[PDB]
C-alpha cells in the first residue's frame, strides 16, 4: 500500500527545466517577433505545471527546478574556452528573438526564486546538468529516491547510484539510466569528442572544432582503444600518447560528471542547502501581481 509507504526520505524530482522551457518556446513563439516577459513567464508557469503535477502523481513530492544559466558563459569554457561556442554562433544567425527569450527567462526565474514553492538551482556560468549531477550523488548517498525529469538529457553517468529514474515529457517515455553501455558511451565522448559542444578527439588539438580550417579532418581511434579504456582507464597512459594523454585529461573536466571541481560542486551543495524558500503564501500575490487570472484558479495545482 501506498499509504503504509510514502518515504521519511523523501523522493525528490529535479526538473532540467530550461531545455523543456526552451524547447516549448522554439515551437510556441514564431520566427521574427518580440518574445517578451509575459509570454515567457506565462510558458514557464504552464510548464511547471505539467512538469510538476507529473513529479507528484508519480510519488516525489520534493522539486528541484534545474536551470542552465550562461548568461556569463560557462565554469568549463574558463577552462576550455572553445566549450559551446558552436551554440553561441548558431543562435547568431537565428531569426528568432533569442535576446528576448533570455532577457525574460532570466527575469522570470528570479521570480520563481522569489514566490514559488520549489528550489531553483540557477547560477550563472552553471549548466542544468551540473546541479542533477552533484545533487543525485548528495541526495541519492542520502537515501532519497530521485526522479530526473528530461526529455533529451543523458544521465547514463548516473548509473551507479540506486533508485535513479528518469521521466522524458517530449517523448512521454522511462529513459534508461541504467543502459548496459554507460562507461563505453561516456568515454566515446572523452575519447572521440562530443561535437555538438565543440569537444574533439584526444587526436587532435583542444579547440579543432572551432579552429578547423578547411579539409582538416580528425584521425580515426579504434573502438578497441575506447572500450578497453572505459573497462579500465589506468590503460589510457598505456594505450594513448602523451599527446593524447594530455587531451583526454582536458576532455575529462569537459564530459565526466566525477571531474567537475570541487568548488563547483560544493558551491551548488551551498546553493541548495541554503536556500531560502518561499512561503506558500506568495503563489496567489504573484499570480494577482503578474496578472495571472486564470492560474489563480489552478493554486493548489502548484
Amino acid at each position: 500500500e501506498m499509504m503504509l509507504d510514502e518515504d521519511y526520505k523523501e523522493g525528490i524530482c529535479l526538473i532540467d527545466f530550461s531545455q523543456i522551457a526552451l524547447s516549448t518556446a522554439l515551437v510556441n513563439f514564431p520566427d521574427k517577433e518580440k518574445i517578451n516577459l509575459s509570454m515567457v513567464r506565462h510558458l514557464i508557469l504552464n510548464s511547471i505545471k505539467f512538469n510538476v503535477k507529473k513529479a507528484k502523481t508519480l510519488g516525489y513530492t520534493k522539486i528541484v527546478l534545474c536551470i542552465d544559466n550562461a548568461k556569463s558563459g560557462y565554469w568549463r569554457r574558463d577552462f576550455a574556452y572553445y566549450y559551446k561556442k558552436n551554440r553561441g554562433k548558431a543562435r547568431e544567425e537565428s531569426t528568432w528573438d533569442w535576446e528576448g527569450y533570455f532577457e525574460s527567462s532570466h527575469k522570470v526565474i528570479d521570480e520563481l526564486k522569489a514566490y514559488m514553492p520549489y528550489i531553483v538551482m540557477d547560477i550563472d556560468k552553471y549548466e542544468a546538468n551540473d546541479h542533477i549531477a552533484v545533487l543525485v550523488k548528495k541526495f541519492s548517498l542520502e537515501g532519497h529516491k530521485i526522479l530526473i525529469i528530461s526529455s533529451d538529457g543523458d544521465f547514463t553517468q548516473l548509473h551507479k547510484y540506486p533508485n535513479v529514474k528518469q521521466w522524458s515529457p517530449m517523448h512521454k517515455k522511462w529513459v534508461k539510466i541504467k543502459s548496459g553501455s554507460a562507461e563505453i558511451d561516456c568515454m566515446t565522448k572523452i575519447l572521440k569528442g562530443d561535437k555538438k559542444d565543440n569537444v574533439a578527439s584526444v587526436k587532435v588539438r583542444s579547440d579543432f572544432w572551432f579552429t578547423r580550417v578547411e579539409g582538416e579532418r580528425t584521425p580515426s581511434m579504434k573502438t578497441s582503444i575506447v572500450e578497453a579504456i572505459a573497462n579500465d582507464r589506468e590503460q589510457a597512459k598505456v594505450l594513448l600518447t602523451e599527446s593524447e594523454y594530455n587531451r583526454y585529461k582536458e576532455n575529462l573536466v569537459l564530459i565526466d560528471f566525477d571531474y567537475i571541481p570541487d568548488n563547483i560542486a560544493s558551491n551548488i551543495v551551498n546553493y541548495y542547502n541554503s536556500y531560502k524558500l518561499p512561503p506558500r503564501g506568495k503563489i496567489y500575490s504573484y499570480f494577482v501581481k503578474a496578472g495571472l487570472s486564470k492560474l489563480t484558479n489552478s493554486i493548489n495545482e502548484f
